[PDB]
């Protein structure tokens, strides 16, 4: 049978599900490590011991223990990255479409989800990949991993929470791929991995780790880079929020061992109910439980990596949407709410870049105020609402992947950059927020060629297009079709720095994408913290 | 006799001049105090003593010794600021235009020359006040000071070169106009001291000086203001230039007394030759023998004095130029000459602002180059050497200024600003120096209606309006006609912060005055080079 794969794990059976007047085969729920349960919450997952039988792949699995979003019941904008299967501590499992007839050898997308660490699923339905494995003819794998303090935990020197372990299951995923993707019809030299905001930034760590570099060929990284200020910590800062966490849950203190085991004896909903009070600021886009740069995932600090190319030099497609600061200024900034046009107040301007930049000094917050203040209409409310998105933007996801790219391409065999600015014509969260994190995931899996999701017909051209340049640079190195008629997307170079833009109309070519923001953001604002 | 005039400190004897095909009386070289020779040298002026007979006042007195300019020998746009008269340590006089004929009481204006405080005369062509004397009915009175170490060498405590003796020649002659302008038909309750660059510093110097606020009753300032950092030194700087000074000259420097001793038995010339090796860094707009801050002339620093209101209130119309940069750059930084367009290379525009900002660390320096930079283009030569021209005038004098307006009007009885940006028809400097300091003098002085000189239709127009609005202005302390047709130019106010343009359109209002450099200057880098 089509639908019967024996791999190394054993024998699994599938479900042949309708996609655009025709039908594919999907393996879902397979289960690639050990339910990390009980004496093994935190800890590095281990390998699912092959199986009898046939494992029924035909539904979705549950999704791992994490924060619900309640802030808009009902409102599909938010309600629609929330959980849709029970929550569960057992949850590593990953998930693949594949064409029918069943390829013999062909080229494989593996989906990471985002989530800031502390959140996501792989069932989700702007994630499902038929479409893509559909139309572009590959083989679509979604992983899942352990999130929030499950996955990211950090008492460094304990084998029982040594950090990072989300990051292990993502890399067990890509383990189980490389071992049997073959099976499927997948190619596993030729397998790319990609993934958004924390899912991009995850990509990125891969492509650092030497441990993760020889499981995959190729990566795109969508509004998320490894050195994103959100998406790691020091050993010591993950010890003190672990012992905090600790501490708000009743815990014996004085050992990691005794810790440990009062934190293994709570109730998932327990640790997730705490799970905010351990930030150590008041801040706006940082997240409690995420990646340590702890000496072995990470050998040593990811700027030191970067600049000495100790990272896997292969080719890398990534870029970002016109408005990443949006989302999170509507969930934690003061002056901002989703039914009005937020309209900002020079006294919120200045309580919002404090939110935004935590770990800045009084100099420092002054120098972000002027350097995005219009001093000639500093009262302006559409100004100065634009002016905090751009902030929060460039500085946790903009100007550090900018950061990323220059210094992969002085090693890497290809880089191309995107800015993906189109403007939805079926607006769901109000105008103000405008191309917010996430839009283009919609075009990346396809969603605008279903037509029961009205979306405009030059929407679903942007989709096939953006769907045809992924899959091709997945399968080659470059995004482009090699002697094509269309418009060529040219490759980064750290001398002429092009990217395109992503949207309905002609393409277009830039250079220096946000030069003048980052320049301060990158080297100006640092140097001012140290001097300081 | 219309050329006789019976003053306080003895009979004068004038020459009739002619001017646009008519004729007044000018009265040129009247002694103001005694010459500050020999033993007198460094030290305060002295009031001239009654003279019997009749002083010839027809031909124009000697000039201040100064360093005189030799940088393009024959060059007009230079030469024409060098001392046209023989140059001697006896220079204490003034000069009075006086229409024909002789008004009964009228507004009396006073002209105070610039030249950094180091050089200058009130003799020059391009300052001949006939032409506004006649055209606006006014008496003008130009005055003379001492310069260079002979006016500001600065020995705080001693009594023989106590410093700011310059400032205290232009008082002086500020009372004699006081004492004596009825005798000439002048008004002294209605006398508008005015002048430029280190004149106009100096005209708010007089603002502020408690011992100066009594002889006159109002101001003009152009291209300069007290607060500008280079007008004054602290008592410990002037100590130390003075002493360095003596160190170059071989003088016995144990004593203020030997020290002065010393420097009173060179000659003019030694003391200019070695003028300039006193200043503490390799600096561009900086002079060495300047205002210093002694608790006297200033009872306290000039800041303290304007955020408590510590000064003469009442009106004052002031204004800068376009480009306030230029000269300077010229005369100092590498990569400019006079005859070529002066490209800056990525190179010199650091070695420039390095230059430009002597008293900057590093992050300071940094802050400056990020303000000026256009990243995405930073090798453009135009924009270098553009960027540069408004670092050297925003730094030195726009930005003082705009600092010195605000803090002004919060106390005083109105202000009128304007900002001078006419294009020369007739270039003489290259034309990448643009709007030069000092064009606009051209125009206050109303050489544009004589038509030997060539000027457009348009600038005659210009002169005639800038004549009316800065005799207007001192006759009443508005620019503008009472009830006329012409456009208002508007009062700045703390709240709205207007001004015009002063070129050959129609007049445009504009707001905020280059706010948003300005806020960088004098908010910003301040704090910032504090912290570190
Ligand atoms: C990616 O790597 C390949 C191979 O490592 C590069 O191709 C080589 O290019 C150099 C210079 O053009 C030639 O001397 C070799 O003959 C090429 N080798 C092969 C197998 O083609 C390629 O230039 C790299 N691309 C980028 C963007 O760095
Ligand atoms: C300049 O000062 C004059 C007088 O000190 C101000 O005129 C006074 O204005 C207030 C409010 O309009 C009145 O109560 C007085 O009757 C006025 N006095 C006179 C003599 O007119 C004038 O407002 C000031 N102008 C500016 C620009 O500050
Ligand atoms: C990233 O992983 C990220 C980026 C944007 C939002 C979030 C919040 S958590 C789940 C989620 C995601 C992944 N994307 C969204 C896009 C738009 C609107 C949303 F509500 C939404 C949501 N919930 C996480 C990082 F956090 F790293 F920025
Ligand atoms: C000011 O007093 C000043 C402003 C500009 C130049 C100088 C140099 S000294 C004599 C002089 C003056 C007053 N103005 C000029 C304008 C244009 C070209 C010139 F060559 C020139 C000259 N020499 C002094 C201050 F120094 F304070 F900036
Ligand atoms: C797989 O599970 C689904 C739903 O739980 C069920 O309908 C289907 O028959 C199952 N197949 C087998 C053979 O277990
Ligand atoms: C004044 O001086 C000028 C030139 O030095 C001379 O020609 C003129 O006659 C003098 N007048 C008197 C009366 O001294």
């Amino acid at each position: 049978s089509e639908l019967l794969v024996n791999t190394k794990s054993g024998k699994v059976m599938g479900t042949r599900v309708p996609v655009l007047s025709s039908h594919i085969s999907a393996f879902l729920g397979i289960p690639f490590a050990e339910p990390p349960v009980g004496n093994m919450r935190f800890r590095r997952p281990e390998p699912k011991k092959p199986w009898s039988g046939v494992w029924n792949a035909s539904t979705y699995p549950n999704n791992c223990q994490q924060y619900v979003d309640e802030q808009f019941p009902g409102f599909s904008g938010s309600e629609m990255w929330n959980p849709n299967r029970e929550m569960s501590e057992d949850c590593l499992y990953l998930n693949i479409w594949v064409p029918s007839p069943r390829p013999k050898s062909t080229t494989v997308m593996v989906w990471i989800y985002g989530g800031g660490f502390y959140s996501g699923s792989s069932t989700l339905d702007v994630y499902n990949g038929k479409y893509l494995a559909y139309t572009e003819e590959v083989v679509l794998v979604s992983l899942s991993y352990r999130v929030g303090a499950f996955g990211f935990l950090a008492l460094h020197g304990s084998q029982e929470a040594p950090g990072n372990v989300g990051l292990l299951d993502q890399r067990m995923a890509l383990q189980w791929v490389h071992d049997n993707i073959q099976f499927f019809g997948g190619d596993p030299k030729t397998v790319t991995i990609f993934g958004e905001s924390a899912g991009g930034a995850s990509v990125g760590m891969h492509i650092l780790s030497p441990g993760s570099r020889d499981l995959f060929r190729r990566a795109i990284l969508q509004s998320g880079s490894p050195n994103c200020p959100w998406a790691s910590v020091s050993v010591a800062e993950g010890r003190r929020r672990a012992v905090e966490l600790g501490r708000n849950l009743n815990c014996n203190l004085n050992s990691d061992e005794e810790l440990i085991h009062c934190l293994r004896e709570k109730k998932p909903q327990e640790l997730i109910d705490v799970e905010w009070n351990v930030l150590p600021f008041d801040s706006i886009f940082r997240f409690s439980f995420v990646p340590v740069i702890d000496g072995e995932f990470f050998p040593t600090s990811l700027e030191s990596m970067l600049n000495s190319g100790n990272f896997k030099k292969t080719q890398i497609l990534l870029g970002v949407n016109k408005d990443e600061g949006s989302f999170f200024l509507l969930y934690g900034a003061p002056g901002f709410s989703k039914d009005s046009e937020s309209k900002i107040s020079r006294e919120d301007f200045m309580s919002g870049v404090k939110l935004s930049v935590p770990h800045a000094n009084d100099l420092g917050l002054d120098a972000v105020t002027l350097q995005y203040t219009d001093w000639m209409d500093d009262n302006n409310g559409i100004k100065n609402r634009d002016g905090l998105d751009d902030i929060v933007g460039d500085h946790n996801v903009i100007c550090p992947l900018m950061h990323f790219v220059n210094k992969y391409t002085k090693f890497g065999n290809g880089t191309y950059l995107y800015f993906f600015n189109h403007r939805a014509s079926n607006l769901v969260w109000p105008e103000w927020m405008g191309v917010i994190h996430g839009y283009e995931i919609e075009f990346v899996f396809g969603l605008p060629l279903v037509k029961e999701l009205n979306y405009t017909a030059e929407e679903e051209a942007l989709s096939r297009r953006i769907m045809h340049y992924w899959a091709t640079f997945a399968k080659t190195g470059n995004p482009n079709e090699p002697h094509s008629q269309e418009s060529k997307w040219p490759l980064f170079t750290t001398k002429e720095q092009k990217f395109i833009d992503l949207n309905t109309e002609p393409m277009k070519v830039h250079q220096r994408l946000r030069v003048q923001m980052c320049v301060f953001w990158n080297q100006f604002l640092p140097k001012l913290l140290n001097a300081t």
